[PDB]
DNA sequence: CCGACAACGCATCAGC
DNA sequence: GCTGATGCGC
DNA sequence: GTCGG
């Protein structure tokens, strides 16, 4: 965090292009730069020094110069002023509300926490639940609490079928001191890239996780992807823990490594590794890594048996989870 | 220059 | 209902 | 917004 001010400045600009400008590339551009500049082991002295890192070009170099000189960026002061942009940015914090729905609500005249609460009838299931736990979701989860949640999720899963193997991924597997949510990868010998010898494999787990009042709400639920809410149980006369976001992703057991790699992130690390895979000539997803022929079309899955195998295919030295946080 | 930028599950809606 | 585009969050 | 052919 030698450059917290700059990386923070960049993130804001990224969120602005995303939520307000709906310019998804300008968004990612800024994120990448914020990232590269965040791993940079030196306290940037000037824009020039930054334009050396890949991801920081001219435009971002100048802003960093403007920020180092005055401790701020005029382009952001302005945005912070513009009322329409400020509303859109705030509405985009309610889970389930993207740039489109925000700008939409603003037009309808809904632009504050209050407006949303008196118009609950205009929110879909996801947005509704998101507003419900607006505050809670703003809070981070301490690793200590992540460990507790992990026991529950794993012991319960073991309860449904000792065949289930549940791995907590995300910022947790990358060993963070806190997480924005909990991400769980689930496998079961019955479900492979070859056959689903059992249905409701995911359903079963969510059902058990709901019986013990661990899962409290649902944002979306598919045959292999659950997006919901959970809560650590409290003791007598003990203030309740905040409600937490939990993702559950069921992946074919023979494709675990590609799946664990994906769900371990970071999202930027994946975006980079997948970009680099495409240059090396391959394509990677949470399922498999396939080669690319001249036609461009993806080939057949390559034999993977370790996260490291994927790294090799693309000629990238293996990086530990902790070193994938970008 | 200028085309590309990671990849995909689930919810919601339009058009048939 | 089904397919495909768009939205939203991984 | 940045970058590699
Ligand atoms: O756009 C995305 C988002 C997420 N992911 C992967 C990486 C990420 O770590 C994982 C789970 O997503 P989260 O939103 O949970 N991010 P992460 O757990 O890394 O951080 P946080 O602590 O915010 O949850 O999914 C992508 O590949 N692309
Ligand atoms: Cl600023
Ligand atoms: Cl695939
Ligand atoms: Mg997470
Ligand atoms: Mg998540
Ligand atoms: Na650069
Ligand atoms: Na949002």
């Amino acid at each position: 965090t030698l450059n917290g001010g700059i990386t923070d400045m960049l993130t804001e600009l990224a969120n602005f292009e995303k939520n307000v400008s709906q310019a998804i590339h300008k968004y990612n551009a800024y994120r990448k730069a914020a990232s590269v500049i965040a791993k940079y082991p030196h306290k940037i002295k000037s824009g020039a020094e930054a334009k050396k890192l890949p991801g920081v070009g001219t435009k971002i170099a100048e802003k960093i110069d403007e920020f180092l000189a005055t401790g701020k960026l005029r382009k952001l002061e302005k945005i912070r002023q513009d009322d329409t942009s400020s509303s859109i940015n705030f509405l985009t914090r309610v889970s389930g509300i993207g740039p489109s729905a925000a700008r939409k609500f603003v037009d309808e005249g809904i632009k504050t926490l209050e407006d949303l609460r008196k118009n609950e009838d205009k929110l879909n299931h996801h947005q509704r639940i998101g507003l419900k736990y607006f505050g809670d979701f703003e809070k981070r989860i301490p690793r200590e609490e992540m460990l507790q949640m992990q026991d529950i999720v794993l012991n319960e899963v073991k309860k449904v079928d000792s065949e289930y193997i549940a791995t907590v991924c995300g910022s947790f597997r990358r060993g963070a001191e806190s997480s924005g949510d909990m991400d769980v990868l689930l496998t079961h010998p019955s479900f492979t890239s070859e056959s689903t010898k059992q249905p409701k494999l995911l359903h079963q787990v969510v059902e058990q996780l709901q019986k013990v009042h661990f899962i409290t709400d649902t944002l979306s639920k598919g045959e292999t992807k659950f997006m919901g809410v959970c809560q650590l149980p409290s003791k007598n006369d003990e203030k309740e823990y905040p409600h937490r976001r939990i993702d559950i992703r069921l992946i074919p057991k023979d494709q675990y490594y590609c799946g664990v790699l994906y769900f371990t992130g970071s999202d930027i690390f994946n975006k980079n590794m997948r970009a680099h895979a495409l240059e090396k000539g391959f394509t990677i997803n949470e399922y498999t890594i396939r080669p690319l022929g001249v036609t461009g079309v993806a080939g057949e899955p390559l034999p993977v048996d370790s996260e490291k195998d994927i790294f090799d295919y693309i000629q990238w030295k293996y990086r530990e989870p902790k070193d994938r946080s970008e």
